[PDB]
């Protein structure tokens, strides 16, 4: 069976606190996005085998089993199944390697692969947070703080602090200009608030430049800054996960093939390296080299990691995040993963392309990867 | 590629609160079974891709990502992934079913599907309960207390406090004849703990008769008790869910291989019903019928819902839960999926059957189900 992906879209992204979005619960912004996606296909919900909602912190208004919150919310029947995964930044990446796995199987045939995070509404951490009291005294890099992190990475992989501000000022300039074209605009599902319709990203900040950055305080007493780092965001996204026979029959624009998929461990102190082996792992079960793949979305976790990954892999620059990447559009975490692999393949098809990777680093020491292909392949 | 269960452990299951696992951490719990079934196989854990942990209320001490927590306390390389999956009590079969998929794709070779929960440590319901203030006012059934749901399938499936009554008689019997027999023992991994190491189960109450179970009070203003329920349990199961040539290269036994898997919706106002339609799906991808299966593990979540499906599905009781239901064992909700699927697959070995169904209800209106062949057919 052929595993493509059929549909994809997101609300914009907010900043967490002082952003569009603060007013709406994650689960109501959740349904928004379930709701927007089927309607942009024309999909009878009812066709829908289950909902994968990949949340990091899926408790208090994340909590509840918030896939099948949302699918109610969004008016879908109760035939779907529903189920929350969290892989803390990676979760809705981990969604669509579930639900590339049902299709596989024969166990269903369509289903949607999405995240969210408020981080607004649901803090990153949680609440009432509990370390493990041995690891936390046998094995701390464990509980490592992300900015440390990003540190270790800078110090190891010598990724400067002018050179992480450079990827800043390019991860806003791409999304400037993919936003001043209208490249962002179909993705986006618009999303009601009090304050009235929100339909545009609001992390872009156009005209980032090497001299402002320079200017910024360290965030974690290195080379860190927040213009190198991922902001607290809101948002929502969703992929249509099918068989190409179902694409098919009910008239989808098939925007990549899923080729293969991966996961791998890392060392947590080093967490922002995760991409590394889990793109080495597509690729190995795919048959191909980092030369063979015309774009790749790797998260922008923090500039350091980012950067570190694209050397370690071999990637020319020009081939990353060709829209922007989470500097500057954001990173609500359980959202990025569906956000990343979803553009990867609407990228995939827009360029004309043959491959496409999404990969990113996940706290705890992990990375994921989804390599696309172009479904005339 | 063939899809093998050839593995299986858990810890003793005891009541919440009340019982021998109060002091245990569900983190520390889990990680000594992930380490007792590797330990049990001879197997280096430097082998498994990944580890995904079934949980219900993934927050506090089952926060963090518990799966990579665990995986990380257990002593397992930093190479493996971990990912916590939430559906409610169905978490943990479907982290059977996300493996399963992960082993057809080719995306690793060797899984741990496993589910924790402490419902001492982290009651039911979680912390900070913030419900949808919108599906509250129009769809309340969402929300409905478990109970409720109880009372309704009673109602509405005519299923009398007596039959109710009958089923947990027969679930602890065979609870106790199971145990006495040694037939518990193997797929136990005893647990230390302050007052010393815990090797038996602990929700068994052999001599559980009529005269004594119609002396207790009603639960929830009907029919159900306290005896027809499940009870609030500690306790974590896991699985080695694997390729078949995986297990041949490492000498292990299979005890399964699994044919197909399915979760479907329902009603949430009685979704004891879940495995009604979950198991019909996995008989329909089976290409086979009810009369086909050997035996099956249905998970007691309550006797009203657990006999109106062995009714509408046209099962013999002397098929189901042969080793005693969740009544007895209890029903810690993360960790039941991959109690009852592993334990189907012991079963279906133990007594050389042909085929065997694992299947359970979820809150929200669910079903899962797992059907298992012999290896050999
Ligand atoms: C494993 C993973 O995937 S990591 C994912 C998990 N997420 C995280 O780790 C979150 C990472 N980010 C964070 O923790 C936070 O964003 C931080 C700590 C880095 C920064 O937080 P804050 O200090 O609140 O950032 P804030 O938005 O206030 O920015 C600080 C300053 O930089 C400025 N700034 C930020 N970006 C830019 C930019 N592109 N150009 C110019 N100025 C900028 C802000 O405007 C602000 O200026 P001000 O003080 O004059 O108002
Ligand atoms: C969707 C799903 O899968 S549902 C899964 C989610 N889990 C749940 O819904 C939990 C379901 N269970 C519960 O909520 C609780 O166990 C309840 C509300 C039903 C009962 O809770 P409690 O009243 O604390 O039960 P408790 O253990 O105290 O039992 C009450 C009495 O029945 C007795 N009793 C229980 N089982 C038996 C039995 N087999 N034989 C005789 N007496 C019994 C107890 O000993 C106790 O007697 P006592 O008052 O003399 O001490």
């Amino acid at each position: 069976i052929s595993v493509v992906i059929a549909g994809y879209a997101r609300s914009p992204f907010h900043f967490a606190r002082k952003g569009a979005l603060v007013d709406i619960r994650p689960d109501d912004l959740a349904a928004a996005v379930l709701k927007g996606l089927v309607e942009k296909l024309d999909l009878d919900p009812a066709l829908l085998e289950d909902v994968v909602m990949g949340c990091a912190y899926p408790e208090a208004e994340q909590g509840m089993n918030i896939a099948r919150i949302a699918s109610f919310r969004a008016g879908f029947p109760q035939s779907l199944g529903g189920a929350t995964l969290n892989r803390f930044s990676g979760s809705s990446m981990s969604a669509v390697h579930y639900a590339a796995g049902q299709v596989l199987l024969g166990a269903g045939e369509a289903f949607i692969a999405a995240g969210v995070e408020s981080m607004t509404r649901v803090p990153m951490g949680g609440f009432n947070l509990s370390p493990n009291p041995a690891l936390l005294q046998d094995y701390p890099a464990v509980y490592m703080s992300m900015g440390q992190t990003a540190e270790n990475v800078a110090e190891r992989y010598a990724v400067s602090r002018v050179e992480q501000e450079e990827m800043a000022v390019r991860s806003h300039a791409k999304a400037v200009a993919a936003r001043e074209a209208g490249l962002l605009r179909e993705e986006i599902v618009a999303i009601d608030t009090p304050a009235g319709r929100v339909a545009e990203d609001g992390c872009i900040r156009p005209g980032t430049n090497l001299e402002s950055l320079a200017q910024l305080k360290p965030a974690f007493g290195g080379s860190v800054t927040a213009a190198t780092s991922s902001p607290l965001t809101d948002g929502s996204a969703a992929l249509l996960v099918c068989s190409e026979d179902f694409a098919r029959r009910h008239g989808l624009v098939i925007l990549a093939r899923i080729k293969a998929v991966a996961v791998a461990g890392c060392a947590p102190e080093i967490m922002g390296m995760g991409p590394v082996q889990a793109t080495r792992k597509v690729l190995q079960r795919a048959g191909l080299g980092i030369a063979d793949i015309d774009l790749v979305e790797i998260n922008e976790a923090f500039a350091s990691q980012s950067i570190a990954c694209i050397r370690e892999l071999g990637l020319d620059m020009d081939r990353i995040n060709l829209d922007g990447g989470a500097l500057a559009i954001g990173h609500p975490l359980g959202a990025t993963g569906a956000r990343i692999t979803g553009k990867a393949a609407a990228l995939l098809r827009r360029t004309g392309g043959r491959y496409a990777i999404a990969t990113q680093c996940i706290a705890g020491g992990q990375g994921v990867a989804t390599l696309l292909e172009a479904v005339e392949l």
